[PDB]
């Protein structure tokens, strides 16, 4: 039946596409991807998957040509020194990523999802075009809804968790987790402490 | 003190913008119509941009998709492209010059209905006029896809976008949908 395929359906296009990028800068016509997550949730922002975190080999050439913060940043961070010994060329690991986002999201109907991912995306229409032609042109941005707290919900900002990591993985959870704390606080209450809400 | 708090109050204001290209092609396509427009912190709009049609080499504009060739067609736009006289770069200055007395420098988003795609083509096409502003940008598309998964009830209510011609007023459709998914779906305060 296709009651089933529908109810089916138009459950998995509500899941959303959790990325996390590092990269060597901010120019797109010159800078490249270094590290990438990917993960899946559902409308309700619940892991169904947890996507691979690789580090993709980049020229020396770059690295060492990068700007001081970036030079600096990644540099404590110890991924500089994982990109060099590194041996997963790009498309092997936006093909990794194709592969898993296939088996887990409707081709073209779920959206990315991510903390200012407006730039993720920007360098993934550049480098991993195969990979965003399986997802909507639409974003779910957590920064988004930070602002329109900072403004709206200045009260309840201060109480917004803090920064915490090791993975691009990582920084994943804390964005939900993060867009998790914007439901709780600012949005709509469906839910009272012991009814529910009208 | 005091002026730090309007100081804090500028620094909350938006700039909302919408474009219309040939296509998505970015390496490939420019830009064509553009609006912009300036609200406080509570979507109050403040001053409304300028509204300008770009003109565009001749070939591309009959090698755009056939989405793009009808819709534009039937919108009288791409008549347009040919009788104006603006081109990119003097257009740039008249929205750079706009919002520079309005918003504090790099310290206002970016604000509209998927403008990720927007600032695509500005951050590549008009980046003395992105360099005014913030790096973060407010997408209503990310809370109407939010509003779907959790308030979907609510959803339903939605307003229709009224197809509106001119770029300046589909962001008059943008703001007003931002502003049902604040009285419906954001929490209350007194
Ligand atoms: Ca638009």
């Amino acid at each position: 039946e296709g009651g089933a395929a529908m109810a089916a359906g138009e459950s998995m296009a509500q899941r959303m596409v959790w990325v996390d990028l590092e990269m060597t800068g901010l120019d797109i016509e010159k800078d490249q991807i270094i590290e990438m997550a990917c993960l899946i949730t559902d409308s309700d922002l619940n892991i169904l998957a947890e996507g691979p975190n690789l580090i993709i080999k980049q020229p020396d050439e770059l690295l060492d040509s990068m700007s001081d913060w970036c030079k600096e940043h990644h540099g404590k961070s110890g991924l500089t020194k994982a990109v060099k010994e590194s041996t997963i060329t790009l498309q092997q690991a936006e093909y990794e990523f194709l592969s898993f986002v296939r088996q887990q999201t409707p081709p073209g109907l779920c959206p990315l999802a991510g903390n200012s991912v407006h730039e993720d995306k920007k360098f993934l229409d550049k480098y991993m075009p195969q990979f965003m032609k399986h997802l909507h042109y639409r974003i779910i941005d957590v920064s988004t809804v930070k602002e329109l707290c900072r403004r709206w919900y200045p009260e309840e900002y201060e109480f917004a968790p803090k920064k915490a990591s090791h993975r691009a993985l990582d920084d994943i959870s804390e964005s939900i987790k993060e867009l998790q704390f914007y439901r709780n606080n600012i949005f709509k209450k469906k839910i009272d402490e012991r009814k529910i809400i009208e």
